[PDB]
């Protein structure tokens, strides 16, 4: 029975590995598995003068995450043939919190991009910089908004029940109870806010002399560069555009 | 019983590659499969120099998760042979989000064959463009209504019940007490809305010249593509038509 | 018991397979099941230059989904031999909401074949071209009304009970107690709307010269299509005829 | 898409240490042709593929209406979307 299971983990690991070994820049791979939680560690050896993208790393590590029952990703240690722990996801610190810095760079990557595809038609193909610095939100962030119309008004108000008694006896002793029961509108928001949204932009291009450029052209090439951050007020973002002859 | 699941499993991997194997683009396939959860790991060898497209994968990753009891098509783990972790629905980040830019695309698309199917009969085969911008709404989207019908007028209630008690002693001690049960007229609407409808259409016409067209003859132009925009004011539908030689 | 149940279910794939092989345009075919929920995988390979159409997929469909006991037709995954997943029905994003728009334009194809099959007789087989924007209501829409006849009437209420105290003294103290228990007229209306039925019609002819028709005869034109749609005041249907000479 | 795939690996090998993640390859007008993702938080960065999808689209667009009138070169577009991806759902009553 347990010898059964030993072999049967015993075959696979050598299956996984042969499977690993087709793949490329990979002269050979060696998977072991542990499986009574579970956990997995390949040590791939790399071909000489090759290195595995940080995705490509992903690619090997699902894998075998999926090929075996229950073990998720984030259990799978990957070492190349000269120590490099590839997998991040083994840090005991966070794994997490720099995950942030690697998307952070490429939402400020895309918006360079487009400032300098923007710009390139007009002051030449490499007579422009740009470097874009974004402030990212990454805060967990719950709201449950509860929302009632009001009912003040009598002619806007929704009875369900309504007992009016009125006495008056004629010395004037009147009298008025008046039980009033109400429905309500209301309105029930619940936002899951967005982990990784833009808080503020600030955003430095410079552009190359020709000479100066003329006071409308640089206000137009500040113009097409606002249109290209997503320029927000509300935001607070920022951006400087200066016109020096570069080196 | 596990030496049977065992044999089981490694005689099914192997059939299930070499059909797939056989499928024009894949010179090699090794699929792994998990099941005690379930999951599943194909490493298809490509020809020399071909790739399966994005829609090419998806017939693939069905071709194994149905073959598989219980296995979902997100747990299926598709490498090609040089890294490429093409299948990234495993690292679940709502790939549905992209299947409303395959239908807005869909929609936009038999909007702007039919504006140059109607246009080119008259202005030409090629002297006109049309572009169409859908916005659709996708939410999903509950109500109920619950409606009744006022019985306030007497001469179109309807009583269940009515004790009327009148008393009248004559120094004129009167007294009227009424119960009155009633029967209501009640209309319950649910509606679930479509997903997936046309919030608002924005369409942008330009036709060649010939010499510019009559200005009666732009108007003519103008309410065939507003005949098959589907325009309506209650949307808030925007269309354009301009005139301008084309290059 | 699992053996049993493996080499039934490996000759019940190949016999199924042999049988689809032999449907004229299929050179091989490659059947997966997954039998313990359930579901198949086919892997068709058509003969060189052949395609299934979309009701001879549904063929084999039901050629698998019925000759398995619990096999829905929704879990078989259809596959050319260079991937085309033939099937929506597996990329399962929405899946569902854009067979709305292959039925749109069914219900457009119609309308349009019907006004260029009623015209052409008059104007010439080629002289007339049509298009057709159907909106459809794709809303699930469930209602119940429930109707009261009113009984404010004496001569048209129905009493089940009624007890009519009349007492009289006479200083003439009377009193008038009357409780009155009624059966009440009721109907129960249950509709579950359609879905996809037509909201709105927009239609949009050109007509070519011969010389401009007639102002009579673009008039019965006009009532010629404004049959041929199904043209409706109430659904806010639109029709524009324009006489133009085509090129 | 196969053929930019070509030039990575003609230039990812012939260099000493370059893997073929870190060849960015760019069109004459933007359109990063080589897609790049990362391994951490990728749940949060498929939203930019699919911003940058969105914004694609508009952009083929606007050069798609413009290039009849001004010309096939003489126009470029570019396009940022600020997009939602607060979950959000509503009861009114």
């Amino acid at each position: 029975q347990f010898s059964e299971q030993v072999n049967y983990q015993r075959a696979l690991e050598g299956e996984l590995a042969r499977t690993i070994e087709t793949l490329g820049p990979v002269k050979s791979a060696r998977v072991h598995l542990a499986m009574p939680s579970p956990s997995a560690s390949v040590t791939v050896t790399l071909e000489p003068g090759r290195a595995l993208d940080e995705g490509q790393i992903s690619a090997v590590v699902h894998l075998v995450s999926s090929a075996v029952a229950g073990l998720p990703p984030g259990n799978v240690t990957l070492v190349d043939q000269s120590g490099h722990l590839l997998t991040q996801s083994n840090t005991s610190g966070r794994d997490l919190n720099d995950a942030q810095l690697k998307f952070a760079n490429d939402v400020e990557s895309r918006i360079q991009r487009r400032i300098e595809a923007i710009l390139s038609p007009i002051v030449g193909n490499g007579n422009v910089h740009a470097q874009v610095t974004a402030q990212l939100d990454f805060a967990n962030k719950e709201q449950t908004e509860e929302h009632y119309s009001p009912n003040g008004d009598a002619s806007k108000a929704t009875l369900r029940s309504r007992q009016l008694n009125i006495s008056e006896q004629v010395p004037r002793s009147t009298q008025r109870n008046e039980t009033s029961n109400y429905e309500v509108d209301r309105t029930i928001r619940h936002t899951k806010m967005n982990v990784g949204d833009i808080e503020r932009l600030s955003v430095a291009v410079v552009v190359n002399y020709k000479l100066p450029l003329t006071a409308d052209q640089m206000k137009q090439i500040e113009d097409l560069t606002r249109e290209a951050m997503g320029f927000s007020d509300k935001r607070g973002d920022t951006l400087n555009v200066v016109n020096s002859p570069f080196s």
